[PDB]
């Protein structure tokens, strides 16, 4: 494919650093933090249909 001589991989090198233990570990944390959007539904009670 000569994907390597067109360094057109050189992108996702940088999408490799970001990756870390850490990261690993965020999706065991990100359970409790999927919830997040249903908190999202109280603040929908301030608008109270005022842009009709």
């Amino acid at each position: 494919g000569s994907v390597e001589k067109l360094t057109a991989d050189a992108e996702l090198q940088r999408l490799k650093n970001e990756r870390h233990e850490e990261a690993e570990l965020e999706r065991l944390k990100s359970e409790a933090a999927d919830h997040d959007k249903k908190e999202a539904e109280r603040k929908a009670l301030e608008d109270k249909l005022a842009d009709y």
